[PDB]
C-alpha cells in the first residue's frame, strides 16, 4: 500500500476528503448483502436503474479496463476507479462524449445516455449528493499501457 503504482492509488489521489465520505454511501446503490464484492451483474443493475440499458460487454469492459486483478469485481478501491472513470473521461478523456451538444439553460433532457458523473451520483445516491466534484486533472494526456487479452 505504500509503493503507489497502481491505478486506486490515482483515484484515491484524484479525489478530496469530504467527497470521498459521501462515496461511503456507493455500497447502498446497491447494498449486496451488507458485505461483499459486487459483479457485473450487481453493478448493472444500478446502473440500468437511471434508464441506460447497455449489455453485460459494456459492464465488464469498464471494469476490465480498471481491474489489475484479472477478474472484474468491485471492492473498496476497485469501487472508487469506477467513480472516477466518468469524472476523468469527463474532465480530460479522447473520444469519451456526454452526446451533449447544447451547452445551454433550455438544453436537452437526460436521454438516457452517458451523462455526467455529477448528474449520475445525484440519483444513485438519491440526493444525498452535495459535495463537490473536483476531478484532479489538467489539459494532459496521453495514451496508456494497459491492454488486457482474456474471456472468462
Ligand atoms: C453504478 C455505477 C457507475 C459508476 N461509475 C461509472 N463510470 C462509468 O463510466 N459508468 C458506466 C456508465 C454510467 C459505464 C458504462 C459508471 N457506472
Ligand atoms: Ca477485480
Amino acid at each position: 500500500m505504500a509503493s503507489m503504482t497502481d491505478q486506486q492509488a490515482e483515484a484515491r489521489s484524484y479525489l478530496s476528503e469530504e467527497m470521498i465520505a459521501e462515496f461511503k454511501a456507493a455500497f447502498d446503490m446497491f447494498d449486496a448483502d451488507g458485505g461483499g464484492d459486487i459483479s457485473v451483474k450487481e453493478l448493472g443493475t444500478v446502473m440500468r436503474m437511471l434508464g441506460q440499458t447497455p449489455t453485460k460487454e459494456e459492464l465488464d469492459a469498464i471494469i476490465e479496463e480498471v481491474d489489475e486483478d484479472g477478474s472484474g469485481t468491485i471492492d473498496f478501491e476497485e469501487f472508487l476507479v469506477m467513480m472516477v472513470r466518468q469524472m476523468k473521461e469527463d474532465a480530460g478523456g479522447a473520444g469519451g462524449k456526454l452526446f451533449d451538444l447544447r451547452g445551454k439553460f433550455k438544453r436537452p433532457p437526460l436521454r438516457r445516455v452517458r451523462m455526467s458523473a455529477d448528474a449520475m451520483l445525484k440519483a444513485l445516491l438519491g440526493s444525498k449528493h452535495k459535495v463537490c466534484m473536483d476531478l484532479r486533472a489538467n489539459l494532459k494526456q496521453v495514451k496508456k499501457e494497459d491492454h488486457h487479452h482474456h474471456h472468462h
